[PDB]
């Protein structure tokens, strides 16, 4: 199978998270895929104070749990702060850090020693080989006597890689495809379609090609967000995808994926 | 007055930091400089599981109130967490925000509701347009009227900027000089000479020109981390100036200075 990560940048409410799960039932269903539902508890780097926050980590976790219950999910969700891993893991299939935290330590210390599997982000300010690094520290939490990060021992005991992209001079960023090649050397590789498009003159419709390209190299899995009506999304609203944006591009990653 | 902040990258022992507070004396009695003398408590980003780590913030936070006490020094220390902001305030005259974290909302809140100064670390990642964001969100914590930051506005509050480079493709940063420019509408700059410098070849030689350059375009102070002895420090020893060549470096810099 193939990992589907999908679902809203943040959590709005219950009643927009049953809608979205509602619309992603298909992909869900789909055979071919290992499918994980995404929303975060909380946004801590807003360019505002005024800006929306989501529930906090006690309501956003019981909302997810919810969806967890009504709809049969697997569930995926970001940590940023210490004494989150644990509480998280009750529900949470997979802990997602995030890549600006990519390098921290305890962190990853932290969620390693939960029973989830663990997404590492790569920052986009990386080495790609660098990454191997963060991996080990993860490994080793889990298994004391690993002493290199590989492919089938990150896969193994659960941790993964995801690729969103590198920093591009400013303001914008660039997916090296060789990356998700070197990355693939040490862990699983996500790759994640719609926080790697940024560029001056931000632009989701780059988001299909991406994947397409992704898929071609040779990944393990997909991330990308998704609303109902992007629009009016309280977060990433120009990034995200609809359902049926989501769908085209699953479609096409499997087909790719289907040659080789 | 320009700021001179200087101190070992890591509290290692209370010997060492008596003994590089020692050699920084000559430097602390500058008339021309307000000086602050700064060490981490902890090295969260640390390569290995092993790698050394700090006394952590308790002991830590007692380490650098003995140096004050004995040397009559101005202290500056980073934090990494919301809930370290309060107690560090009542030691730290300066509180840093990590790069990596220059984004991050409720940190830059529960600093700012300190009496401390707040050195907003520019992110290697970010444009330093966007800097103007952390200052308004520190400068908003400190007086609700702000609507947009400003040198004099930030000068007044307690609110600065530190530049620490760009990332430049992998293993790289260049410190484009004209971000000392850009930021310095939004707040008053401090450059930091000795985290800016890495370059991919398999440096610390970089750290005096670098300087000189941030000197002669217009900045407000230098940050530059320094040991009596870098071979043996545990963090790093590559990076670090002795304090005699910090010396040379901030008697060129204020040379420079008084040209303009």
């Amino acid at each position: 199978k193939s990992v589907l990560i999908a679902g809203p940048c943040v959590i709005e409410s219950l009643e927009n998270l049953r809608s979205i799960a509602t619309k992603l039932q298909p992909l869900a269903n789909n055979e071919r895929l290992d499918f994980y539902f995404k929303a975060s508890f909380d946004k801590a780097n807003r360019t505002s104070l005024e800006s929306y926050r989501g529930p906090g980590l006690e309501k956003g976790l019981e909302m997810l749990q919810t969806i967890k219950e009504e709809f049969g999910y697997k569930i995926l969700t970001d940590v940023h702060e210490s004494y989150q891993a644990s509480v998280a893991a009750k529900v949470a299939d997979i802990l997602q850090i995030p890549a600006f935290l990519c390098r921290q330590t305890d962190l990853i210390v932290e969620v390693s020693q939960t029973n989830a599997i663990v997404n590492i982000k790569k920052g986009q300010f990386m080495n790609p080989k660098d990454m191997q690094y963060s991996v080990l520290k993860a490994l080793k939490t889990r298994d004391k006597s690993i002493q290199s990060p590989t492919y089938e021992t990150a896969l193994k005991n659960g941790v993964w890689l995801c690729e969103r992209g590198s920093s591009f001079g400013y303001g914008n960023l660039v997916v090296d495809m060789r990356s998700l090649k070197i990355m693939r050397e040490f862990a699983p590789v996500i790759f994640d379609a719609t926080h790697s498009v940024q560029m001056p003159g931000g632009d989701s419709s780059f988001a299909p090609i991406l994947a397409r390209a992704a898929a071609a190299v040779g990944i393990d899995g997909l991330f990308a967000e998704t609303h109902v009506d992007p629009k009016n999304a309280l977060s990433d609203g120009a990034n995200m995808l609809k359902p049926d944006e989501l769908e085209q591009l699953v479609t096409d990653m499997l087909k790719i994926q289907n040659l080789f």
